[PDB]
């Protein structure tokens, strides 16, 4: 019953549909690692070292998280590095198989088994309950497809059904664009808010738990990953606390040639149509509104730097301890330090929209990771003097993303050969698979 | 010509005579080194770490500066740890003497030697050209009366008399309401800002010139003393990027009981008035805007107080490391981070409206404070180790501002025992000589 094969829809909605299409020219796909190589270090140990762009248009969504590094080169239906879970954010046949399944059998296994099923673009059933007569009706009969989303909304104490239609618009974009871990063996996605959505609130839930997302290789410290937590950083933000929702800048109403109005689905930034967006209640200019949001992403930029640089550090000196023979009873209340100092800048930086959406959170989460980091290196450097070390640790040169992932000892020609012969190989072997079956077009 | 007896004005100005003296119910004196005795470590040797207290009313300007331990007992008009710098932003009398003395004249000497000229209240003279014709007529004449202010305003391009209205009603506040250092042999009062307003510009000006306020008695840091940053600060947040003035929340437009409308010169919290303050320009009821600014400052509170622990232990540890027998040049490094983490953590937070004028930009500040606080406890604990010290240094008890002042070696028993000689002595018989001079009553 869950339609994933968006172009059904396009005779019925053309304007939606022309253009949701339209993603597809936000096509720029920017290197975050090359763009900043401190990275590398903070993640060694983890996928997101190996590769980790900025995100670009929803009709690429299918396409990156096939060609990422992360998922690697599986070669067969059990094998590879990562869960069917990567599947969930990125395509309506998530939906499907989730309606098919159910949540466990759809959650069980690994990405490999997921190739030939997970096909469409992220679409219309991702958001709308298309089976519905009302949608046919050209209403959007908005709802929750990710039943993962839907007790997470719970969680916060706001049930979809009971939303408001405002709320449950920035609802739909909070099933994905939202911090998540892997919960249980089989590894289902699960929102970290049942204590609330704050920094504070989620460090002290993933504690309490014990979890840790890897042990980076450099410190051997139990990590936290945090993930673009759009959702609940602009809950805390100014707009959000005005409820000026993801859609009021994402998907501003526009009128077609026949001057009928419609939701307009090429979901980019909101200063390409600065008319229809900002300019709705704000008397400013474009070029005054775009200095103000500027302004802030430097002020920013400037900090994470300065937080980065001392979580390199703290790595690396964390590595000179453990060189030295520190035992893991020497080594916990560092490595504690560390965990907490870069969960906490993580989630401050991991949403690229932060300096628009709460930059005063993002600033806040910065100053308190920097505590961390602070109390890390002080520990350290008391540790390190036991073992007869007095002097600065040195860091190897990392200046470029080749450089770092060469430090913490990734075979990078290797790990790009494997991949683009799975890309040039597998890829189509998985639509061929999927057009037999009747899945794709 | 300047006429410092603000009573003289009553007849003519009953409206803005009588809300002007209204800030006397503005009566409450919080004592701040009560609430943060952490403070009175980062003061140590400086006469703040005697006595701070958050502002009250207009009206309690020259008996608070008369009454603070900071200005002390002096026995004479050459006595007293202070200069007549101190004066400078409490009185009309202020205008007064520098019109018949000239600045240099006026800035000569010590606070002690004011004390029978200095006795009217912050008045109409210190914002109005009171001898202008226009101003008995009700039109303002605003004017500096500062010609330190009026070199500042110059400074950053902002000359006040080619400023439009609207800009001229901020830098009335200008004034006083800054970052200010002493300059020179005679203690000029003189606004840092030849670089710039924000606390980078200030930073590397004051480098430059080598200059210090005081040295810290447990670290021997050469300290720089910032103080209520006001303009500076309501400058880089929103509201003064939009233009918003001082007086558009501190002094709104009211209408007197027989419906004539006049400016309220009764200067306190907007929200006592929000119907003709906030109101005016915003839609959101008084206490979600309330609820907002009360958010914002336990998110700076909570930082600060991270900031000023990270500040308290750096300097006790400088101590420790002084009593190991550093040297100068091992010293140096530890003591520029030192000087430059509580720069940015006092600029940062000595406002107390910060987290309503620019709540990002206090933020921002006191992160790139934690940098600095950092990199300081790094050094000191690698040179610590070089002297056979790796244990955490422990710090004295400083649970209350009695136990921290006793800790760093002040005597308040015996500094508030003269103080009170002082108040209940010196005060009426300067009072006297001033009655009789004419220049009170
Ligand atoms: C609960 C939602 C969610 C899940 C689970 C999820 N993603 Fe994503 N993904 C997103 C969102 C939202 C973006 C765009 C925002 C961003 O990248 O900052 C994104 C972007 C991406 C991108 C493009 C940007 C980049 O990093 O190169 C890739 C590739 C990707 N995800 C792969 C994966 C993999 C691999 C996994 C499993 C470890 C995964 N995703 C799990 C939501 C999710
Ligand atoms: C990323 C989530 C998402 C995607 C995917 C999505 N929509 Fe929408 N859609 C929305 C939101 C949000 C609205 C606005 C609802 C409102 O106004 O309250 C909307 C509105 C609509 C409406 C109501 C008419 C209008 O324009 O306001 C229709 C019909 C529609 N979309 C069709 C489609 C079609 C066809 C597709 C597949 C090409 C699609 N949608 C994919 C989120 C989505
Ligand atoms: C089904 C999961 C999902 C849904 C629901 C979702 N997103 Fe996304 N979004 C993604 C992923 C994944 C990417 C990154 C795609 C890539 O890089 O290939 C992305 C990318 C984006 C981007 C970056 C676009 C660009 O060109 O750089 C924006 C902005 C965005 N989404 C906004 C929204 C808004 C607004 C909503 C709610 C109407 C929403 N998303 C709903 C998963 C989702
Ligand atoms: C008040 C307007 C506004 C609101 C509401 C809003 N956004 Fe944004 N968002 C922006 C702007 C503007 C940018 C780009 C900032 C820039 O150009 O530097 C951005 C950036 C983003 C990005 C980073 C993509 C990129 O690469 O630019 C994502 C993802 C995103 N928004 C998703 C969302 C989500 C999801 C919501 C709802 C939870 C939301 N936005 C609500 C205005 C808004
Ligand atoms: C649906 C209405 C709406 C939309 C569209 C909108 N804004 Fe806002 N904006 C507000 C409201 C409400 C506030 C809070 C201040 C107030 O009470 O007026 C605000 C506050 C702000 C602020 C001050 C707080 C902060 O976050 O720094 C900035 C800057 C700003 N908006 C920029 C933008 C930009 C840029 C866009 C376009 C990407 C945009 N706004 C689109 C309604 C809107
Ligand atoms: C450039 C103007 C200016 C200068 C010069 C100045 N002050 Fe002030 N003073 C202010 C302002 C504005 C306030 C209220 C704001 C605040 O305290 O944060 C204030 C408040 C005070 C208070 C009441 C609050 C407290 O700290 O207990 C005292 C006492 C005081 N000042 C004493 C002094 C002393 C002593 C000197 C000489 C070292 C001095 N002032 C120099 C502007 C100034
Ligand atoms: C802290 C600075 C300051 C103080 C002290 C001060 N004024 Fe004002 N005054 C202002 C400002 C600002 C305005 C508004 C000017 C405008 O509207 O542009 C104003 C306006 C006025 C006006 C014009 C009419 C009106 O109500 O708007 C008069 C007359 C006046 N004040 C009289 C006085 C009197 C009399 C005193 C002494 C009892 C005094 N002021 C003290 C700053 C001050
Ligand atoms: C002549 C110097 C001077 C001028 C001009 C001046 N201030 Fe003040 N202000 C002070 C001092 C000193 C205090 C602290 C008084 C005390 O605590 O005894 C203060 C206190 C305040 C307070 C705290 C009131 C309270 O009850 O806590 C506010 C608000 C304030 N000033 C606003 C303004 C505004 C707005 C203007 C411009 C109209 C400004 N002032 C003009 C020196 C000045
Ligand atoms: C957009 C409105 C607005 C603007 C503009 C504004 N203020 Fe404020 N200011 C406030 C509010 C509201 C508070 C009290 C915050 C609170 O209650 O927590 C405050 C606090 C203060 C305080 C601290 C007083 C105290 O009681 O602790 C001073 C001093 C002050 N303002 C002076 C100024 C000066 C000088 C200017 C111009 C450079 C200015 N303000 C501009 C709204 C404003
Ligand atoms: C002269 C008109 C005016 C006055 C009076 C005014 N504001 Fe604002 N306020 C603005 C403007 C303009 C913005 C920028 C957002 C926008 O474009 O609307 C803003 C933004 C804000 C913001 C969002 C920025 C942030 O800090 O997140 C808050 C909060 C706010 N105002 C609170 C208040 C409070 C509280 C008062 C009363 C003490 C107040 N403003 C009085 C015009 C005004
Ligand atoms: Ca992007
Ligand atoms: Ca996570
Ligand atoms: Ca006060
Ligand atoms: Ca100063």
């Amino acid at each position: 019953t869950v339609e994933a094969k968006n172009e059904t829809f396009a005779p019925q909605h053309p304007d939606q549909y022309l253009s949701w299409k339209a993603t597809s020219e936000q096509s720029e796909r920017v290197d975050a690692l090359a763009e900043d190589p401190r990275l590398v270090i903070l993640w060694a140990g983890y996928p997101f070292s190996r590769d980790y762009n900025k995100p670009r248009g929803h009709a690429f969504a299918v396409t990156d998280v096939r060609e990422t590094l992360r998922t690697g080169a599986p070669k067969n239906a059990e094998d590879g590095p990562l869960p069917m879970a990567c599947w969930s954010c990125k395509s309506p046949d998530v939906a499907r198989l989730i309606q098919k399944d159910g949540e466990d059998g759809y959650f069980h296994g690994k990405w490999a088994r997921g190739g030939p099923e997970i096909v469409n673009n992220l679409g219309c059933a991702d958001c709308h309950n298309t089976a519905s007569p009302e949608f046919a009706k050209g209403k959007p009969e908005l709802t929750l497809s990710r039943p993962y989303a839907a007790r997470a909304m719970e969680a916060i104490g706001k049930p979809f059904e009971k939303a408001g239609r405002f709320d449950q618009q920035s609802m739909v974009c909070g099933q994905c664009h939202v911090e998540y871990y892997f919960d249980g063996k089989n590894k289902a996605v699960k929102f970290p808010w049942d204590d609330g959505m704050k920094v504070e609130n989620m460090e002290q839930y993933y504690d309490k738990i014990a979890f840790s997302d890897w042990t980076n290789s450099l410190s051997k410290t139990p990590m936290l990953k945090a993930e673009h937590p759009e959702y609940e950083t602009w809950t805390a933000g100014i707009h959000g606390k005005n409820n000026v929702t993801c859609i009021d800048c994402h998907m501003p109403k526009v009128q077609n040639a026949e001057g009928k109005l419609y939701t307009d689905h090429k979901i980019g930034n909101p200063f390409d149509n600065f008319a229809q967006t900002c300019a709705n209640c704000h008397t400013q200019d474009k070029a005054a509104l775009q200095k103000v949001v500027a302004e802030r992403k430097q002020s920013i930029n400037d900090l994470k730097i300065k937080v980065e640089d001392q979580l390199v550090h703290a790595h690396f000196e964390a590595k000179a301890a453990l060189d030295a023979g520190a035992t893991e009873a020497e080594m916990k209340p560092i490595q504690d330090d560390i965990r907490h100092a870069q969960w906490r800048w993580d989630l401050a930086i991991a949403s690229h929209g932060i300096h628009m959406h709460a930059p005063e959170e993002g600033l806040r989460m910065l100053g308190t990771a920097m505590d961390k980091a602070a109390d890390a290196r002080t520990k350290l450097a008391r540790l390190l003097a036991t073992k007869g070390i007095t002097h600065e640790i040195q860091i190897p040169d990392i200046s470029t993303k080749e450089k770092a992932q060469q430090a913490i000892g990734l075979n990078m020609e290797q790990i790009k050969a494997e991949k683009q012969d799975f890309i040039k190989t597998v890829i189509p072997q998985w639509e061929e698979q999927a057009r037999k079956n009747g899945l794709l077009s």
